[PDB]
């Protein structure tokens, strides 16, 4: 493998973001989203809702009295930068709304109330946004009514719809598939759903992926596999890979420590590598995916003596190709924000392609009435090499 000394290597303190109030909402989303311009977490609001949002450039103290995100009128649960557009972020609110945002290039000047659209439809609260990988316009959004509800942004429009009698009880998580043409669901019903969403239709399902009593989470990663994390019997975490044709054994189970700290996954499809990180734990940990087996194999991890309240992870458009950074995390702790670069070792002055293949771009593959009317497709694809 060529990923066997990946290492993490976290910012110098005056390249952080610090003297900020991290929510203390407990909520096993991740708290931070960035992208290529800007910085956002969600921020300890007790009159409301609100989150923060700074230029990337904006390093070293926050001013006590910066301008944040505030519209929302109760806690904020989940943030996530529109992939087709860097000035647009989208909300989940304990206010169940999903609010959509437009940031000017500098940042705010002035407290921001007024979103470009407020989603109305979800009965409970808004902890899960995820916006569609290729299809303009579209966002995900899972609230603790136990529904999911699929909005056309430019219209303001809830367009599709999956009741409760989809997921009878809470919703954990939810992945668009890499052209957007399948979801990845996994309930507290303990069983994880692949589910065509414009017909509705679920495609495959495991039943208890894991055993323990804990929140599983679930992520496609390479073509035809999801990966879950979990919990054994004994509350002993666990990440498994899946066959999705062949659900009935895991490709790969691994049993990882006893923590209670549920891991969030973060498949990266241009180096078939998954991250694993839960809120509590001080270390971000990667397995390499690949067709040999034992199909999932643990590369190494980034350790460390502080425990993290959140992360975030930084598109590959933001990343420093040229020093051989294939990630960088946003690491939240109480009070602070902490960049963590993940380096491939080389040492050549080329630009290393294998690392770099073309990645997902900013560009939408599709229209949001060209996807709904049925057509699939990739993301359209940049080189780096820029």
């Amino acid at each position: 493998s060529k990923f066997r000394h990946v290492f993490g290597q976290p910012a110098k303190a005056d390249q952080c973001y610090e003297d900020v109030r991290v929510s203390q909402t407990t909520w096993d989303s991740g708290f931070c989203a960035v992208n290529p311009k800007f910085m956002a977490l969600i921020c300890e609001a007790s009159g409301g809702g609100a989150f923060l949002v700074l230029p990337l450039g904006k390093t070293g103290r926050v001013d006590k009295n910066v301008p944040l995100v505030c519209g929302h009128t109760a806690p904020v649960l989940d943030i996530a930068w529109c992939p087709h557009n860097d000035n647009v972020i989208a909300s989940g609110s304990e206010d169940c709304t999903v609010m959509v945002w437009e940031i000017p290039d500098g940042g705010l000047v002035l407290p921001l109330r007024e979103p470009v659209i407020t989603l109305e439809g979800h009965t409970k609260r808004v902890g899960i946004v995820a916006w569609h990988p290729t299809a303009q316009n579209v966002l995900l959004s899972a609230g603790c009514d136990n529904v999911i509800l699929v909005w056309d942004v430019g219209t303001g429009a809830a367009v599709l719809t999956l009741g409760p009698d989809v997921h009878p009880d809470t919703i954990y998580s939810v992945d668009w598939s890499r052209d957007g043409a399948l979801i990845c669901t996994s309930c507290r019903d303990k069983r994880v759903r692949v589910i065509e969403p414009r017909k509705g239709t679920v495609v495959a399902e495991k039943d208890r992926p894991h055993e323990g009593t804990r929140p599983v989470h679930a992520v496609f990663v390479s073509e035809g596999k999801i990966l879950t994390t979990g919990f054994s019997r004994m509350s002993e975490r666990q990440v498994a890979l899946w066959d999705t044709k062949h659900l009935e054994e895991p490709l790969s189970l691994q049993e990882l420590d006893t923590s209670s700290g549920v891991l969030l996954p973060f498949f990266d499809p241009d180096t078939n590598i998954v991250y694993l990180c839960g809120k509590g734990d001080s270390s971000i940990r990667y397995f390499e995916i690949t067709s040999e087996a034992p199909f999932l194999h643990y590369l190494s991890m980034f350790s460390s003596k502080e425990s993290q309240r959140g992360m975030g992870y930084m598109p590959k458009r933001g990343l420093e190709v040229n020093k051989c950074e294939i990630a960088r995390f946003y690491k939240l702790h109480e009070r602070k924000c902490e960049p963590i670069a993940m380096t491939v070792p080389r040492k050549s002055d080329l630009f290393q392609e294998d690392l770099y293949p073309p990645t997902a771009g900013p560009d939408p593959a599709l229209t949001a009435e060209e996807w709904l009317g049925g057509r699939d497709a990739g993301p359209l694809l940049i080189s780096l090499k820029d």
